[PDB]
């Protein structure tokens, strides 16, 4: 199963693998009904977003009814080079008005359901670097072939640090039937809208893997499929910041086991010099604010 | 504080500074009755050894009263150049030969304590590239100097993954009063006696964490100590290995805030070609397993 896969090939929770006999054109029958959104949150991403989306362009009108970016703040040219790539940008206030914004990715993605529409939405960074135009499809494969899923998360290599030493061993201990899954932190996914706002979302860079857990938990691994995206590339986040991370993909997951976080953010000490004479004292936030499922806010 | 710490100052728990002003000669005078030991843990070492032993070698039969290698079944050269080097080399069945073996790092220290006699107990690893003369009398200071310390960690920079992202943003989770310590999984560091032998060791290379948070735990911060070694230098540890030893470090620190680990072990996916056409399915092995407090099975 492993020893044979291929980029779109489905791993169920039984062990077993389902590989995909489908065109685009062929998918977009077996939607019956059902609509697809595709949600790009994005910060401060102007180089990649074009490319992410141009990947994306074909798809709408056909699979896709409506591409979504939505705009955490960002100061550069973010939301003019969106638009000119034929995708609408939706704000965080845009998104949901009547509720304050709190800072990170898990309020972006918690508030682009209130702003989207479709039944099965799906998520892809917008700091990918030239993804394969079949990403979207492989996504919403295993949802639209009906046998009782409900989250497709994917699976890549690099052509890793808070995945590998974080995020899985964490999973191995807390959530063990987890442990199957490649990638509990990526940014590339697909479930149903009745999943999505009836779960909470985490904070930050907790939300990920709040969203897996919190679909284990309540519907098992059944519900939960894998696919092979092939070779992922994506922009490197900087070595300062995967403490931070790290630090709230714990938060998140234990609260999420029902184990009480100190709410106490880490303190990175970062030497000053060569010799090591002084430090600096650098406390990055960490939330255990969840937001409500959006049922509650926004009943659609 | 943290603004001016030369090699050598003591950070105490109070947030208050200590710089060390003796010499070797007077650290010695300052034992009264006490005795000093040096445990080096060695598996497959026979490289730097040698060089970690001659730093040491000068304070034997002076501030030091026995310098010990624990030999952890090394099948190279590490015996035999470390007796030529001019330490004893006790082996995991000539420490404690009456209770079976078990593999790991953690096994190897509680042995040590079998085997070595002093009321202090140093522990320095064996993979050290170039330490300085002046490791252990620096470590030893806080515990001579009576203000009730009776574990001394150490801290320094590199000429760090799984005590960045890991260890350290967990203890914030779990213990936020030990987020002050810079090196929670640092080799680097001595204990007394009394502490030693009354205290649980846990497996692996969960035994630097496990033994820092059962001193919190059972005797609280005052009794806990940093000192600066400078810069730090040893062996690279292979990036394969760090996923193993983050789910043991996780195994540890779980298990000592009263939180079931499941006790399976993290499966790694490791792509087999550049494609990832394949998949090889790799579980660490992860241990629950602590050996008892040493005054429940060798008495001194
Ligand atoms: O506060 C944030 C942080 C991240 N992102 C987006 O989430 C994706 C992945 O973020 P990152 O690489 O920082 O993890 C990127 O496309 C970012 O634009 C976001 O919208 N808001
Ligand atoms: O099972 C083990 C693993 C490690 N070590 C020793 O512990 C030190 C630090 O080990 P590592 O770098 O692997 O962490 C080294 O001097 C090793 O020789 C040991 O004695 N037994």
């Amino acid at each position: 199963g492993l020893r044979d896969t291929r980029p779109g090939d489905t791993w169920l929770a039984d062990r077993s693998w389902n590989r995909p006999g489908w065109t685009v054109a062929e998918l977009e029958a077996a939607k019956a009904g059902r609509t697809i959104s595709v949600v790009l949150p994005a910060l401060d991403e102007e180089d990649t977003i074009g490319s992410v989306i141009d990947s994306i362009s074909p798809l709408v009108d056909g699979l896709v009814d409506e591409l979504i970016v939505l705009d955490s703040g960002s100061t550069d040219d973010t939301e003019i080079r969106a638009v000119a790539a034929g995708a609408r940008v939706v704000s965080r206030e845009q998104a949901l008005p009547e509720v304050p914004i709190r800072p990170g990715k898990g309020e972006a993605l918690w508030r682009s359901l209130a702003a989207s529409r479709g039944d099965i939405v799906v998520f892809v960074d917008s700091d990918l670097i030239n993804p394969h135009p079949m990403f979207v499809p492989w996504l919403v494969g295993p949802l639209l072939t009906g046998d009782g899923v409900h989250l497709v998360k994917s699976f890549y290599r690099r052509p890793g640090r808070v995945t590998e030493l974080v995020a899985r061993p964490l999973l191995a201990a807390l959530r063990p039937e987890l442990g199957c899954i490649l990638q509990p932190l990526g940014g590339e996914y697909a479930a149903t809208r009745e999943l999505l706002t009836s779960v909470p979302f985490a904070p930050g860079y907790g939300v990920e893997i709040g969203l897996l857990v919190d679909t284990f938990d309540r519907l098992g691994l059944d519900a939960i499929a894998q696919v092979n995206l092939g070779v992922r590339e994506h922009r490197n986040r900087p070595l300062a910041e995967l403490g931070a991370m790290s630090r709230q993909v714990i938060a998140t997951l234990l609260s999420r086991c029902g184990i009480p976080d100190s709410g106490v953010g880490l303190t990175q000490f970062v030497a000053d010099g060569p010799e090591g004479q002084s430090y600096t004292q650098h406390t990055w936030p960490v939330s255990l604010a969840d937001r409500p499922p959006m049922q509650a806010i926004r009943p659609r």
